[PDB]
């Protein structure tokens, strides 16, 4: 059973400096990550709409912080006290600039699709290839599908796949036999009513 999920991408103000305030620059770079993981979704029988591009070259509309963590939880708050009144959608990814503290260049709540305030992720656009990041952003997006990382034997032809724990060269564009697993129990499990529709 098919599932639709509608989302709005935001881009930062560190993101709109480095791209030198080019706005459709920004939206070609954006445009194609979305087409790379609407295929790799197609896969898992969820249909990816991109509802809204956001970018905030004015400034930001919250402090984007070197914590991960903190950056996380005032952008779902942000979310959910503005965005989500302006434009209906299921789920909102932050792309940013800032280099965060430690190895981390995502983050994301897990299991909580639909929620108003955690229905979101952030990722950081650590790659001059667009490929990898457009594996982060589907990486981040599953966990809030409820998605885990792939270990073992998870494989999709290859074993580095998107929920690999490491992004590199060798990561597979495709969501491995775990990943759908993992995530259609979800669906069919927690069944989140915001992608019904
Ligand atoms: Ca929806
Ligand atoms: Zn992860």
């Amino acid at each position: 059973f098919q599932r639709y999920m509608e989302i709005v991408i935001v881009v930062d103000h560190s993101m709109v400096k480095k791209y030198n305030g080019d706005s459709d620059s920004i939206k070609a770079w954006v445009y194609e990550m979305i087409n790379t993981i609407t295929e790799s979704y197609s896969y898992l029988k969820i249909d990816i709409s991109l509802s809204g591009l956001e970018i905030w070259s004015g400034k930001d509309l919250i402090d984007v912080e070197a914590s991960a963590g903190n950056t996380l939880k005032s952008f779902g708050e942000w979310r959910a006290k503005d965005l989500i009144h302006r434009i209906s959608h299921d789920n909102a990814q932050l792309l940013t600039a800032t280099d965060f503290d430690g190895a981390t260049i995502g983050l994301a709540y897990v299991a909580s699709m639909c929620n108003p305030k955690r229905s979101v992720g952030v990722i950081q656009d650590h790659s001059s290839v667009n490929r990898l990041v457009a594996i982060t952003l589907a990486h981040e997006m599953a966990h809030n599908l409820g998605v885990s990382h792939d270990e073992g034997s998870c494989s999709c032809g290859g074993k580095s796949c998107i929920m690999s724990p490491s992004i590199s060269d060798e990561t597979i564009k495709y969501f491995s036999d775990c990943s759908y697993i993992q995530c259609r129990d979800y669906i069919a499990k927690e069944n989140p009513p915001c992608i019904l529709n």
